[PDB]
């Protein structure tokens, strides 16, 4: 799926997203945008030899086993490739462990370098919530 905005923030807040480990919705949302462009089935290279993916661009390294990466500590326990449906509870779920574990959303790239201190309450706006 490509989510429109506040189809996207609707559902990360049924998955309870919303306030997680402090981090309001709109943080969520702006990841999401920036991350994969509300694409569940995203999945983009990275210069190290890992690989990103789905709507939250969960990092093969560290957190899901894509089955090449030997030793893979695939934190999330979960392959990569099931990262990547319509359906986001596993991309959520993985992201749950990823702030837990960070005690912040720095591991998010796109996140760190476009959404940390901005306006996130903006990518709410009009959602009706
Ligand atoms: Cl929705």
């Amino acid at each position: 799926k490509v989510f429109g905005r506040c189809e996207l923030a609707a559902a990360m807040k049924r998955h309870g997203l919303d306030n997680y480990r402090g981090y309001s919705l709109g943080n969520w949302v702006c990841a999401a945008k920036f991350e994969s462009n509300f694409n569940t089935q995203a999945t983009n290279r990275n210069t190290d030899g890992s690989t990103d993916y789905g709507i939250l661009q969960i990092n093969s390294r560290w957190w899901c086993n894509d089955g090449r990466t030997p030793g893979s500590r695939n934190l999330c326990n979960i392959p990569c490739s099931a990262l990547l449906s319509s359906d986001i509870t596993a991309s959520v779920n993985c992201a749950k462990k990823i702030v837990s574990d960070g005690n912040g959303m720095n591991a998010w790239v796109a996140w760190r370098n476009r959404c940390k201190g901005t306006d996130v309450q903006a990518w709410i706006r009009g959602c009706r919530l």
